[PDB]
């Protein structure tokens, strides 16, 4: 089975087949956040220690779909059901929660897709973090 199809089946044993370092670790980040699988997100980051680095890296990966259409931090705040990833996230240092999107709805930050999408939890935790708007 492909990577995604086991993130998708939450298909433990082939996730750690395949899931060797990072770089996979990278890829397999991004098509939990796309599926909106969190537990499988939470998951990895148990096994493999993300820094602000791995964050750029995810930035330029290649032939990953989500990546290439939108900002990772974009894709931690769009849906709500990545809420406990994006906590990860903010708490450990690892985006900026400010940062103006540049894949998609360019200059937006995390804090519109918060508001949009009206999630109160969301909004509170990003403004307790010193979110603001994105400017035009």
């Amino acid at each position: 089975i492909s990577l995604e199809d086991a993130i998708k089946a939450s298909n433990y044993e082939e996730i750690n087949n395949k899931v060797t370092d990072k770089k996979m670790a990278h890829q397999a980040l991004a098509y939990s956040l796309g599926n909106k699988k969190a537990d499988i997100a939470l998951y990895l980051l148990s096994k493999f220690n993300f820094t602000k680095q791995d964050v750029a890296e995810m930035e330029k990966m290649k032939n990953n779909r989500y990546c290439n259409l939108y900002d990772v931090e974009y894709l931690l705040s769009k849906d709500g059901a990545n809420y406990k990833v994006l906590e990860y996230f903010i708490n450990n240092g690892l985006v900026d929660v400010n940062k103006k999107f540049q894949k998609v709805n360019s200059g937006d930050t995390m804090l519109d897709n918060a508001m949009k999408s009206k999630d109160s939890k969301m909004i509170d935790f990003l403004l307790k973090n010193g979110a603001i708007l994105g400017k035009r």
